[PDB]
């Protein structure tokens, strides 16, 4: 599997190619996933919870980083993101979870969109 | 299980209670569901397209029937909901697919909300 980098900086890497429907920006997505600091520490997962998480795709209601990275994946993909801070939480971080400044590693399974 | 009959007309039935979530109006509610006229022909399936159905319940993009009858399932639950022609597609029905004035039957089991 490739690595692509973006212009703004996002990478992404399909672990897994889907067979199902592609993503697009405007449709209602329902996903799993799974968020890591770059330590290797997880600060959270959907899959904990037995919740799949559901958002518009390039809504405006998630970081940046996943309403570009979300776009294209099909339905069954496992896609991971690493998301630079200017496309997570930047300087302020996310209180009591994630730093200031912090690169964020995310997998992302699509189950629907 | 018990039939309950709504002030609108709404007929509804649990052929199964969820032991998950509970649906309130709000929420955006993923759900597989069959549906069929009152004669037992199949019109429609998500379950046929492999695709389940997202809507926000109570948002007015589905018939009257629907907005009603999912609130109060619970995730993992199959309410069938018998819809009378005024909270369905009334009498103009649905080209080719609903004729006029018809009661629909539907099952639906909620995946997620
Ligand atoms: C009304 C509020 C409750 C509402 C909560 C939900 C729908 C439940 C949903 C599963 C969130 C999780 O709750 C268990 C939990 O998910 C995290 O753990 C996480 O993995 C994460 O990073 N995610 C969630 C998955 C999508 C990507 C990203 C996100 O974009 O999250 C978004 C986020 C926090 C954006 C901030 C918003 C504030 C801005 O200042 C900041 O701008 C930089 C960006 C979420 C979706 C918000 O739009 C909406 C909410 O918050 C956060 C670390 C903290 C967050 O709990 C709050
Ligand atoms: C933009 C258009 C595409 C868009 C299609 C989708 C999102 C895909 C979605 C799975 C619908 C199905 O697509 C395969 C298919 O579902 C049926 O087979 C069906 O089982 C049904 O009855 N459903 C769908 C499940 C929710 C209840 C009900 C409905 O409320 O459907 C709504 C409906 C048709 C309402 C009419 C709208 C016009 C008014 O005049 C009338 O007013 C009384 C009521 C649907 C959700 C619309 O809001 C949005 C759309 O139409 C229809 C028999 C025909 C319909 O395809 C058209
Ligand atoms: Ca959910
Ligand atoms: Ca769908």
């Amino acid at each position: 599997s490739t690595v692509v980098t973006t212009e703004s900086g996002l990478k992404y890497e399909d672990l897994t190619e889907g067979s199902g429907a592609e993503a697009r920006a405007g449709q209602t997505v329902s996903v799993h996933y799974t968020g890591w600091l770059t330590d290797g520490q997880k600060f959270d997962s959907s899959k904990d919870r037995n919740d799949p998480f559901a958002f518009v795709l390039g809504g405006g209601h998630v970081i940046k980083g996943w309403d570009e990275g979300v776009q294209g994946m099909k339905v069954g993909g496992v896609r991971r993101l690493t998301i630079p801070p200017q496309l997570g939480y930047g300087a302020r971080g996310a209180g009591g979870v994630i730093p200031p400044n912090a690169t964020l590693v995310f997998e992302v399974e699509l189950l629907d969109v």
